[PDB]
DNA sequence: CCTGGATGGGAA
């Protein structure tokens, strides 16, 4: 019966992730197994016999067994990997190796990633001549430290004539290595000290579609982490340097400290996809740069943080191509008709990246004339009014201003942007009436985050002005008119959060809407409002057709019968996730006929004692997690007809009963009973059960553990076998 | 290259 790879899972895929084993596994038949993942094991020590019995392995991953700091050092056996005649994928990243071990010449992908391999030679490569892909950074720098520098000889890598990516990152290299294999299509060689660049050190790299070369001149000004400042002023490229590559799409500089640009450098990457000059001094120089002019099929263009008003050159307006460009932390404080003016006329323009930039002025009906603008944000500025949920991804208009200066709402400030669809205002400090009068041009506008301001939500005429308004977010919002009162005015809107708000004594009693769907509510005080006997007795009933309700964290304790059948029928989740509910009769469900979702974790159900599953509850999930539960009535899902899914985890279970469910267990698509005290005497009956439903109970083979005897506690019920009594 | 704003992943 049992899992025929204890200690670990079988998904041609055998996952032995995260078991603290110290050795290499040997399990049936390992002859069909053609995967092993050993990822953050102690495996310190590999063999020459340990990978014998699976001598079929396609894919070995040995990541985080033996970690350098942060000591641990790990011996390798000339002939462990030379069993697997058909090794085509191997990870040996983050171990304590100083050589590369012997590997078989079907090795296809290697990464040798955070080692402590200080020289790569022929010999240590020998026979590797289809391999495709391989991996060594972070071998000599300040989390993984070395003396002198990783030293890669000439033509060491020559004889992997089917080589097509090469990373080098964080080595402490001076130079690119020579002599490499020219089949080459990435080549990584950022974070080392690479000073200089000439066309010689790329020489016979026409295969070249991804160059990086990047963080190799740092200016390391406010680095949170420890950084090598350059000796130079600049990274010293010669002006030839990348016009052979003719088939490059990608090129990166970033961090390079580039004070001015060289047309040059991109005169001949006519297939020039993407370019990054983040982190350079090029402030000056993308406002008059003829750089630019040529890059014809740049559909992405990086210059953020980049160290008079901000104007983009006229050369910006060749970028046909272009389809985002990031200018994130350059700091302008000043967006105006000429900042942007050269981008205006692009063809498919479609995001743009303005963050962090200090903005405390913007005319932002600029964004209203472009061609295809699907994206732009301008979060985390200093915007304050007009100048003198959110997904929305990739198919709506959409445009961010949280974290800005807004204190006030002004209709002015949105002239032109009446396509918008989707807005965020979240993390303002917005103090204002809302009475219908703050967006009217925002015609188009669907969803709107308005989460984390100081609303004053009394007035019944709020958001009237925003016809098409589908999905309003008011959550964490902190005498005349009713608070929420609006809702039943807006006849578009589906969804809806009011979560953690600053809900006050002339809160209506109603709520109203034929469109609602979902309501997210949580983090309120209903428990409080509910003890306040009729008065909010059908607070959520008006909400006819809702089908998700939210009560999550709501300081409840009880739920009456009255509670539940004054809810809308239409219901079909509800979440009482992380109240204090302590007693629930489950027969009061019928009040709920077209229930499936219900999550009540996080509660005191001590138990599931009280009533069982009502006939004919149509009920597909039930949480239950995270509650005390320390019994269950036989029969008690027997009725749910329709469960697939219940989730009995971080109960106090000492079993688990097939008498709890009777047929009904078969169907089930999840049973998790993970994190209970199980007692796992040698007679133990669950074992038995968990072992039929084997193929739907998740981490069964080692998550599964035992509260007793003394010493199975904190071990799999397969630390030892249950079944000899 | 992707990711973020620092770095680690990655895999014809
Ligand atoms: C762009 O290409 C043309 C020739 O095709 C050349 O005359 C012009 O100088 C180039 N622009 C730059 C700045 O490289
Ligand atoms: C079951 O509940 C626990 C509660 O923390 C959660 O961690 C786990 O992801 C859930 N499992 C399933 C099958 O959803």
């Amino acid at each position: 019966t049992l899992p025929a790879f204890l200690p670990c899972e079988l998904k041609g895929l055998v996952d032995c992730n995260w078991l603290f084993l110290k050795s290499v596994p040997r399990f049936a038949s390992c002859s069909n197994i053609t995967r092993l993942s050993l990822i953050s094991n102690r495996i310190h020590h590999l063999h020459n016999s340990d990978f014998v019995h699976l001598s079929n392995l396609r894919q070995l991953n040995l990541k985080w067994n033996c970690p350098p700091t942060g000591s641990c050092h790990m011996t390798i056996e000339p002939r462990t990997f030379l069993a697997m005649r058909t090794l085509e994928e191997l990870n040996l990243s983050y171990n304590g190796i100083t050589t590369v071990p012997r590997l078989p010449s079907s090795l296809v992908n290697l990464s040798l990633s955070h080692t402590n391999i200080l020289v790569l030679d022929a010999n240590s490569l020998a026979g590797l001549y289809s391999l495709r892909v391989l991996f060594m950074d972070g071998n000599c720098y300040y989390k993984n430290p070395c003396t002198g520098a990783v030293k890669v000889t000439p033509g060491a890598l020559l004889g992997l004539s089917q080589l097509t990516h090469l990373s080098l990152k964080y080595n402490n290299l001076t130079k690119v290595p020579r002599q490499l294999p020219p089949s080459l299509e990435y080549l990584l060689v950022s974070y080392n000290l690479i000073v200089k660049l000439g066309p010689e050190d790329l020489a016979q790299l026409t295969s070249l579609r991804v160059l990086d070369v990047g963080g190799n001149c740092r200016r390391c000004d406010h680095a949170p982490n420890p950084c090598i400042e350059c000796g130079q002023k600049s990274l010293h490229l010669h002006p030839e340097t990348f016009h052979h590559l003719s088939h490059l799409e990608g090129l990166v500089l970033k961090d390079s400290s580039l004070h001015t640009l060289n047309s040059s450098w991109f005169q001949g990457l006519v297939q020039l996809s993407v370019l990054d000059l983040s982190e350079n001094f090029l402030y000056e120089s993308i406002t008059h740069t003829n750089a630019f002019q040529n890059l014809t099929r740049l559909r992405k263009l990086n210059l953020s943080f980049n160290y008079a008003r901000l104007h983009l050159a006229s050369s910006f307006k060749n970028l046909v191509s272009l389809q985002e460009l990031n200018m994130n932390g350059i700091f302008f404080r000043l967006l105006n008709k000429y900042t942007l003016r050269w981008l205006a006329d692009l063809p498919k323009l479609h995001t743009l990246h303005l963050q962090m930039n200090f903005i405390n002025q913007a005319q932002l009906s600029i964004f209203g004339t472009f061609r295809a603008l699907r994206f732009v944000d301008l979060s985390d500025n200093r915007i304050s009014g007009p100048s003198t949920m959110d997904r929305c991804k990739n198919f709506k208009f959409t445009m961010d201003l949280s974290r800005n200066n807004l204190v006030t709402i002004k209709p002015e400030m949105f002239v032109q942007l009446s396509r918008l669809q989707c807005l965020s205002l979240s993390h303002n400090s917005i103090a204002q009436a809302v009475n219908g009068s703050q967006f009217l041009p925002l015609t188009n506008l669907q969803v709107l985050d308005l989460s984390h301001n100081k609303l004053d939500l009394y007035h019944w005429k709020s958001f009237s002005e925003l016809p098409q308004l589908q999905a309003l977010d008011l959550s964490y919002n902190s005498g005349i008119g009713h608070q929420f009162s609006f809702v039943t005015h807006l006849s578009m809107l589906q969804s809806l959060s009011l979560a953690h708000n600053d809900i006050h004594t002339r809160v209506s009693s109603h709520l109203n809407s034929n469109s609602v769907r979902f309501l997210d509510f949580s983090g309120n005080g209903m428990g409080r409002m509910w003890d306040e006997g009729g008065l909010y007795l059908h607070f959520f009933q008006g909400l006819s057709g809702l089908l998700k309700l939210d009560l999550s964290q709501n300081n409840l304790h009880i739920l009456r019968p009255q509670n539940l059948d004054n809810l809308p029928k239409s219901l079909k989740l509800l979440s009482l996730r992380d109240n204090y509910l302590s007693f629930f009769n489950w027969t009061s469900l019928s009040f709920l006929p077209n229930l499936e979702v219900l999550d009540l974790a996080g509660n005191q159900l001590k138990a599931l004692t009280q009533g069982t599953l009502p006939n004919g509850t149509l009920l597909q999930k039930l949480d239950v997690s995270s509650n005390s539960i320390v019994s269950v009535v036989p029969a008690f899902f027997a009725l749910a007809v329709e469960l697939k899914e219940v989730n009995l985890s971080h109960n106090i279970l000492k079993t688990v009963d097939r008498s709890w469910f009777g047929p009904i267990v078969m169907q089930l698509t999840v049973l998790d009973v993970r994190s209970n005290p199980l007692h796992c005497a040698c007679g133990a009956a669950f074992v038995d059960l968990l072992l039929e439903v084997q193929t739907k109970v998740p981490g069964l083979a080692n998550g599964v553990k035992c509260g007793s005897p003394g010493q199975l506690q904190g071990r799999s019920i397969f630390a030892q076998d249950l079944r000899l009594c």
